[PDB]
């Protein structure tokens, strides 16, 4: 299939749809598969050298209900020698405190368990309180706020997925 | 030389004494090679694919001295393919909010800048109220307190370089 797998859950519908913009700044389906992680098993991420997982954080201390289910089986999956980019949209100004919450809670959970995390994202375009996707001042993965910063969306997906070619090793 | 690299930093001497139960807990000089950052540039890091990263934190908002001065030349090291580890002292009691700040700080630049953080920890054996070495309930290295908790180091040393053996993989 295809190099890179997208795994993400959805509540609002957003976060589908900024996998499917990143699936087509990526050239589309024949490198980027889209999967849905309700119809999915934690085995199926064995599949993809490269991953991206999509996550929101709507209610904070929350992850989405798709993801909580399967963050359990996530300890059998073998992530040595994985790639593994971050996405997750979210309200800047509304949840201040909890940005991106939910993006650090997987990344912590998955690096850990041996991949490598690539995509780094700058905090300084945003103005928010705290993150646990945020040590000092970059996110793991890109953040995105269709709430707050809609007009700046485009463009990020855009430049964080030319970042990500080179990250994966798989640009020219 | 030797297969890992252990790059310290220390004020007190505290970071220097563990960096040297890490080394005899690994084998010795042998297999762990460990350099002062004061007396090295950035591109001594270039000579090992393992690395061990030792930085204390004892006053908030700042590095160790000489970390400051060699963190803006890391953007020259080539991390990529790099396993890094991470360590430092603290006072978990003193400084319940920065705890182990500084292992946050530099993972956080080391890993974005293309290497893979290996060697994280539970924070369930203390007890502290935030680190930026902590997205959910996992250190990014080892935080000794020879402070309050002088007791735990030596068995905290040995089972963390059991831990990094295998992740590093060069155990058997």
């Amino acid at each position: 299939g295809a190099k890179i797998g997208l795994f993400y859950g959805t509540q609002t519908g957003v976060t589908q749809t900024i996998a499917e913009s990143i699936q087509q700044e990526f050239g589309g389906e024949s490198i980027v598969d889209l999967n849905d992680i309700a119809n999915a098993d934690a085995s199926d991420l064995n599949a993809y050298d490269y991953l991206i997982i999509g996550c929101p954080t709507w209610n904070v201390g929350e992850l989405q209900s798709d993801w909580e289910g399967i963050y359990d089986d996530l300890d059998s999956v073998n992530f040595q020698g994985k790639k593994v980019a971050y996405f997750g949209a979210g309200d800047q100004v509304g949840y201040s405190d909890n940005f991106q919450d939910a993006m650090g809670i997987l990344e912590e959970k998955i690096s850990s368990l041996g991949s490598q995390t690539v995509g780094y994202w700058p905090i300084e375009g945003y103005d928010f309180n705290e993150s646990k996707a945020v040590r000092n001042n970059q996110f793991v993965g890109l953040a995105i706020d269709e709430d707050n910063q809609p007009d700046l969306t485009k463009n990020r997906i855009k430049t964080w997925v030319s970042q990500l070619k080179s990250e994966f090793g798989l640009a020219l």
